[PDB]
């Protein structure tokens, strides 16, 4: 019984955590048998990173320029290619604790967790998910570039998140391990904005089925929805959209405990508008929407890895 | 910038776990070095459970009744000893990723990561408080029992908590890895029943100093207090009373800011009086209790100018 706010296990991803410095400039890096990804502004300084060229900044850098550091080893850099806005760093020696991996990219309202870094050195895991404006709610301070967040599936680590920059509202963009950021953001000092942020319908309805799982039965009523109108009000307190996609997902939750996704949309609809009244659900006043349905499962099963 | 529920890392506790099996009972153990620590209540049947002497059913064990799994390789005992309510089974082979390690019993208001495992393999890492009460609120399942609290410094693991046992409010109940429970409870199976349960005072007043250095403020206030006028106020909503102590460490936080900890109490003071009113803090809608003032040293600071 209980349930939390619940990491991944961290460990096969603490022994591919570097640091890579060139210049003054340290940042983190992701060190997979033969290569090290980084976020590519690690070449840049500080005026650069006002207007910068990569193309042109790459090439008057040569390996020598690039300190790579695992521990207290050193590793000698064989070779560079800037892939999107990431650095790929070949290098002599292969991470005896590389493990299964795959890169992934991740949809908005899917979650991860996060292992913060500073100077190749990890800090602390916690839980993530991807906004619906494609940014994250992280914990980060100066110097944590290059930190990764990740998925395990079954037997192997899903690389989904490289964090690159800090936007003005204390919030965090970063790029899928191709380099290829996450919403429109870019790497360069400009006057870059996050959207108005919007809650994960279907994670708030994972949530109230885990709530449930666990003894919670008082959001419950008779009272029925269609999926429009659902939507029609959701949209007014800045949800995202329930899809008939997002519908399917929670199929194995609606017959777990045999209430139709409909019939929790319902619930959800009335918890909208009549508010929560000063009530807790699984040890919260507001509704959560930073777990997945899949995340559900895994903590009321005990999933292993 | 943020704040979140961090964690520690567990790589350095993920390769310490293993399986142990004892009749029809399967639980967590922990491998460090050629010793393998694991609850105790592993060798009973639950007829014996009702009322148990452990030092007999122990010594009616054999080495072979212990089936002890990391991975897939089967690891042989060749010893077992009790120390309170934790086996030591000496096993044959001296863990290699034994981190540096030491066992460290912790008080009511600190905090430790927990890596939940079933079968010796981990579920995920969360972090807790250990509750005024003894107890803790963690997320545990059957088979959970010898999952591990611990903390980490630089390379050290300080192993503090081992799980045993839930009650019947839901809450968990387990020992430091000497064997010793935290709170008044044993592992027979009588009625028992967890203490009143209060707010960790000192850790809330850290997390509102968390939610000044990450940039909210309107909670704060002119109105300053006398520590014992908040204990009288703080006494009826179910708090811990607050001192020295605990403003000697808030002292930091109390400095970074530029809040005197007699004015952040008055702050909290006055969000127990008039609720928070359909705002919230660090995206909370209650007031967290599960920071300690080192959790938001660890988190959210840097280099202080002297």
């Amino acid at each position: 019984s209980g349930f939390r706010k619940m990491a991944f296990p961290s460990g096969k991803v603490e022994g591919c955590m570097v640091q890579v410095t060139c210049g003054t400039t340290t940042l983190n890096g992701l060190w997979l048998d033969d290569v090290v990804y980084c976020p590519r502004h690690v070449i840049c300084t500080s005026e650069d990173m006002l207007n910068p060229n990569y193309e042109d900044l790459l090439i008057r850098k040569s390996n020598h320029n690039f300190l790579v550091q695992a521990g207290n080893v050193q590793l000698r850099v064989i070779g560079h290619s800037m892939q999107n806005c990431v650095l790929k760093l070949k290098v002599d020696t292969a991470n005896p604790k590389t493990p299964k991996y795959k890169f992934v990219r991740i949809q908005p309202g899917q979650t991860f967790s996060v292992l913060a870094c500073y100077n190749g050195s990890p800090s602390g895991v916690y839980q993530c998910a991807m906004r619906p404006n494609f940014t994250i709610k992280g914990s980060f301070l100066n110097g944590s570039s290059g930190s990764v967040g990740f998925n395990i599936d079954y037997d192997c680590v899903s690389f989904c998140y490289m964090h690159h920059m800090e936007l003005p509202t204390g919030v965090h963009a970063g790029t899928d391990l191709e380099g290829n950021f996450y919403g429109p953001f870019v790497d360069r000092q400009t006057a870059q904005a996050a959207g108005t942020d919007t809650t994960i319908t279907v994670n708030v309805l994972a949530w109230l089925y885990a709530a449930v799982i666990n003894g919670d039965r008082w959001f419950l009523n008779r009272f029925t929805t269609t999926l429009n109108d659902f939507n029609l009000v959701a949209m007014k307190y800045n949800y995202e959209p329930l899809t008939q996609d997002h519908v399917d997902i929670l199929g194995p939750l609606s017959a777990q405990t045999g209430i139709a996704v409909l019939d929790m949309c319902a619930s959800l609809k009335e918890l909208l508008q009549n508010g929560m009244n000063g009530r807790t659900i699984l040890g919260s006043a507001l509704l959560e929407d930073e777990f997945t349905p899949f995340d559900v499962v895994r903590q009321c099963s005990g999933v292993t890895f």
